[PDB]
């Protein structure tokens, strides 16, 4: 064994960095001898630099084993002191033997083996320190989980002040321990998970204190809301403990998070199940009354459930999945069959009644098929995570602690999570492997447990079975994680811009055989089609579903066509000009449909919250005390879910990049969980008015909710770009005013307030849209124009409240209609002034000037430069997705010109190097010097990109894209230095000296995932750099040349 060279911290970044530089000298001069110049000079000098850093490190560790009391430190530090102090001598011995004879051939095996021991050994030593460092935090977090468990056990005010007095100092120490950690990590995304997870611990601290204030007031003076009180603390203590466990999950990370996928897709099931339950009332309603009309708020509701369940299914399973989408088409055709015969014939016959009842029977059964899938997918995560937590502590039992009292809870405790994964995982076949591997372990554990109570243990039979278990425990553990992974992961699709490129790769180029899903991007677009169609009406449905159907037709024109081998030929050239321009017009209609969808939905933002306050805030009931409030709270949920839903919609359909889409998501997730807690708070705190908590704690939960909804509208506009947004809101205010202008004499009571309600929150919301762009950009001139038309908006909004509110009790015409329509077009003009603000105020559009070059009667330089790269140069052995990443970078880079833009140059070079490197991973067997220099060129080449990426950002004047550029390129230096070290590790490897086939294949997969992160990260930096060069202000430091490439140049 050898599990991993880890580069995850800053302390560990600067020690492994220089160490690979040391062995680098030793590695190139090694191969040099074999080919022609057998010349291995005084190796004492370079070996003195190595010993320098290695000695400083073993001194700290030897002192640690005599002072820390942790035994895992005791069983893992010696091994770290082992290959390090042994391998350092091995190479030191070649310094002395090659001194006499520089040709010692057996010493060449001594040189490559000791060099692998510098990396193996130094790594292992730095992880043993870091693992204990984390354990300090893990023990403290475990301490938090235990104290929350005793939360509901506390009953009195006196005991609450004591509880706050112990959980307060404890939360403040976990605060500081988390702060030390992120400041030290290397992976920018792990810092984002830690900060976000703690931020939720912080928003949950109010909620905890306010839930214990309700429990005391409810135990001394008990009111109808005793049940709900237990429920408010329960939503806090569960969410709090779920965040603590997540934090502990992040803290033990080396590569990236596979488990992240699991709990995120589990979260997708959650918000899909809530959307479905919100419209199951409209679903049954339509099926009940034989002919309670069509396609209106009825048919649309049932078809919406089948689309939302359709999403669940595609991220569900394999055979189980074929039943979810299988039951969607069976209930899909059946629900529309009742929409054909009952809408046309309109005849409620014995069949139409028994068929519509077989549709609802299935709709609820399909609710149970998605629910059981959500129970499992979540239960598969929870069972896996609790194992990883107990594996390291339970391992301190199998390795000879002759006297394991409660260590019995580790195996058996872990064994429990084993059979859970058996039943929870379908596909009865690997379920059987889980149970047979469980029962053979179960017998082996019974052998030792019997021997423990009788004595023995320190004997040849007791030890052979003690080691036989530990080895078959990791085989049961890998089979357990092969239960969650082998079975049901369909991978990556988050945002549109990436999905467009993901599908553009497999389509425009038969570069097939990497089973991720660009073909599920196609599937992703079909999904974004169905949902956007069912929440809208007639004409739109025809044009939108035209695109969707044509996308499947032209895309399938590849599945069966060029899969056998046709096309770059006229067939592929035909789908490439139509599929490429179809998705262009598909996303265009999707975003134009969303833009209008987000204008009409988020208008109000704030209607429910107030309507809940006049109820319990407003006692002295004349109508039905409850009934009125209870149906008003039903209007708060129904509309809150409508905002929630509308929100991820825009999340998965706009320009939100990799970080904004995941934001909106978690925004809606906390929001949907808090939506019931808002209504639940009103119950207890508005049944009995007058209490102190009645308006205190009710206002506290209200605020915590608006805190998520304020941030909602924020993340939402960072995706559907202002310019377009304003159009949909513009035309929609105009048509909502004209509806009030015609309603002007006839029906007026509240048809005028409704018209005064729209312009109210509509124009006030455009004032928010503007105030954001202003604080989101410098640009002195632009900042003025926008604030200029913003001042003409407010000066119009006020007078429109007065003019139209006096028309309530309507007077003549020369006073009502002419006064509010003179101020009415004052709105359409102040708003049109805001529009001119966003459209380039620099020289207008009269520049058509043709050059009519007439001559009769009787040049350009750039021409020379740009490279290309091979396909099928040398690779028929194993995995070359490294070349697939190299082609992803070049295909984007070549789009632009090279001169006057070293960023573009450096990037093209970075793909060429990555190509060479993809050929040196299988062959080589002597090409070690070349692999070393290859990663030194990409490292220096990435230093160029990062230098100029930092500069471009400094000159751009649009905070959003500025911080998004800096961030996406800020992880380039760390990712490139990680490629230098991981390249020197493979340098010494790919040999014949005790070639561990798993260690050479493991170093390959880390040099591959580390090369994927890099080529994908520079690709992104180029696009974000080009966008940043659009807004460069009058005094701009500098501007690079950005021009596209055709036969022009």
């Amino acid at each position: 064994v050898p599990r991993m060279p880890v580069f995850h911290t800053r302390t560990i970044e600067s020690i492994l960095e220089p160490v690979a530089q040391q062995i680098s000298h030793l590695v190139i001069m090694h191969e040099e001898g074999e080919v022609d110049g057998k010349a291995i000079p005084d190796l004492t000098a370079p070996v003195s630099a190595v010993q320098a850093a290695v000695s400083n490190l073993v001194r700290v560790g030897k002192e640690t084993v005599q002072t820390t009391e942790d035994q895992i430190l005791k069983r893992d530090m010696p091994p770290a002191f082992i290959k390090v102090e042994n391998a350092c001598t091995k190479l030191v011995r070649a310094a002395q033997m090659l001194q006499a004879d520089p040709y010692s051939v057996p010493a060449r095996d001594y040189l490559i083996d000791g060099s692998r021991g510098i990396l193996s050994g130094t790594s292992d030593l730095l992880l043993t320190f870091d693992e204990a460092e984390v354990r300090k935090i893990i023990r403290v977090c475990k301490g938090i989980l235990e104290y929350l468990t005793v939360a509901e056990v506390v009953e009195t005010m006196e005991d609450l002040v004591t509880y706050t007095k112990n959980l307060g100092p404890g939360m403040t120490k976990m605060a500081k321990m988390i702060d030390e950690r992120q400041q030290e990590l290397t992976h920018q995304e792990h810092r984002v998970m830690l900060v976000n997870s703690m931020n939720t611990v912080k928003e949950l601290l109010p909620v905890l204190i306010s839930a214990m204030k309700i429990f005391v007031t409810t135990k001394n003076t008990k009111s109808q809301g005793i049940e709900e009180a237990l429920k408010n603390r329960n939503f806090t203590v569960e969410k709090m403990s779920a965040e603590i466990n997540e934090i502990i999950r992040v803290l033990q990370l080396t590569s990236w998070d596979e488990d992240a996928w699991a709990s995120k897709d589990t979260e997708a099931m959650k918000r899909a199940l809530a959307l479905i339950d919100s419209k199951m009332n409209q679903a049954k309603g339509w099926l009940r009354d034989p002919n309670a009309p069509p396609g209106d708020a009825g048919e649309q509701a049932i078809r919406q459930i089948l689309d939302e369940a359709g999403k669940a299914g595609e991220l569900c399973a394999g055979k189980e999945r074929r039943e979810i989408l299988g039951t969607c088409k069976t209930l899909g055709q059946m629900t529309d069959q009742l929409a054909d015969l009952r809408a046309r014939g309109q005849g409620a016959t014995p069949m139409a009644m028994q068929k519509a009842q077989q549709v609802s029977q299935g709709l609820d059964l399909l609710t149970a098929k998605v629910e059981n899938a959500a129970r499992k997918l979540e239960a598969m995560t929870n069972s896996k995570q609790a194992i990883a937590k107990k594996i390291d502590a339970a391992q301190n039992w199998l390795a000879d602690p002759n006297g394991g009292s409660e260590g019995e809870e580790h195996i058996r405790g872990i064994m429990s999570e084993a059979r859970k994964v058996a039943e929870l995982c379908e596909e009865p076949k690997e379920r059987d492997d889980i149970l047979r591997s469980l029962g053979e372990i179960s017998a082996l554990t019974a052998k030792l447990s019997d021997l423990r109570r009788h004595g023995k243990g320190d004997s040849p039979e007791a030890r052979a079975l003690a080691k036989q278990i530990a080895t078959s425990l990791q085989n049961l553990q890998s089979k357990t994680n092969r239960a969650v992974a082998n079975t049901r992961p369909v991978k990556a699709a988050v945002h549109l811009e990436g999905k467009i490129e993901q599908a553009q790769r497999w389509i425009d180029n038969p570069t097939v055989d990497d089973r991720g899903v660009g073909q599920a991007a196609i599937r992703g677009l079909v999904a974004e089609g169905r949902r956007l169609a069912n929440v809208m009406m007639g004409p739109y449905r025809q044009d939108l579903l035209a695109k969707c159907d044509r996308v499947d037709q032209l895309a399938a024109q590849l599945a069966d066509l060029a899969a056998r081998g046709e096309g770059e030929s006229p067939q592929a050239r035909a789908i490439a000009a139509q599929l490429q321009d179809s998705l262009k017009d598909l996303k265009a209609r999707m975003q134009e449909a969303m833009t209008q969808e987000v204008s009409d939905v988020f208008s109000d933002t704030t209607t429910p919250i107030k309507l809940l306050a006049v109820a319990a805030t407003a006692p002295s009931d004349t109508p039905n005390r409850e009934e009125v409030f209870e149906e008003r709270a039903a209007n708060f949920e129904n509309h809150a879910a409508r905002l929630g839903a509308t929100a991820e919609k825009a999340a998965a359909v706009g320009t939100a990049n990799k970080t904004t889409v995941e934001g909106i998501q978690a925004t809606v997730k906390s929001a949907r969980e808090l939506t019931p807690q808002v209504v639940s708070a009103a119950r207890i705190l508005l049944r009995n008015p007058g209490n102190q908590a009645a308006y205190e704690h009710f206002e506290t939960m209200k605020n915590q909710w608006i805190d998520n909804v304020e941030k909602m509208t924020g993340l939402v506009d960072e995706a559907i770009d202002t310019k377009s947004l304003l159009d949909a809101s513009e035309e929609a205010i105009k048509k909502d005013l004209d509806k009030c202008k015609v309603a002007m004499a006839n029906m007026q009571p509240q048809m005028l307030v409704a018209g005064a309600t729209s312009i109210a929150r509509r124009a006030n919301r455009i004032l928010l849209v503007a105030k954001r762009e202003v604080e989101n950009s410098e640009d002195p001139k632009f900042r003025e124009a926008v604030k200029a038309a913003s001042d003409e908006l407010s000066k119009t909004i006020s007078p429109m409240v007065m003019d139209a509110k006096a028309v309530a009790g309507n007077i003549s015409d020369p006073g009502l209609q002419k006064s509010f329509l003179d101020s009415g077009y004052r709105i359409l003009g102040a708003v049109a002034k805001v529009r001119e603000a966003f459209q380039p105020q620099e020289p207008d559009f009269p520049p058509p000037p043709p050059d009519l070059e007439h001559l009769h009667l009787t040049p350009p330089p750039p021409e020379e430069k740009d490279e290309e790269f091979p396909e099928q140069k040398a690779g028929e052995a194993i995995n070359q997705p490294m070349m697939m990443a190299a082609r992803q970078l070049h295909d984007e880079a070549r789009k632009w010109s090279s001169k006057g833009n070293d960023i573009i140059a450096a990037a093209k070079r970075m793909a060429l190097l990555m190509a060479e490197m993809s050929r040196l991973v299988r062959g080589g067997s002597g090409n070690k010097r070349a692999l070393i220099q290859c990663a030194k060129d990409i490292a220096k080449a990435s230093d160029e990109v990062t230098r100029l990426a930092k500069e471009v950002a400094k000159q751009c004047t649009d905070k959003r894209i500025r911080t998004n550029l800096l961030q996406v390129c800020e992880r380039i230096p760390t990712i490139s230095t990680q490629l230098k070290i991981l390249s020197t590790v493979k340098a010494t490897m790919l040999g014949r000296t005790n070639i561990s086939d798993e260690e050479s294949e493991q170093a390959t997969e880390m040099l591959v995932h580390n090369a994927q992160n890099l080529m994908q990260s520079v690709k992104e930096t180029v696009r974000e750099a080009e966008a940043a060069s659009i807004k460069i202000r009058t005094d701009a430091g500098f501007t690079l040349r950005w021009v596209r490439k055709t036969p022009w140049y």
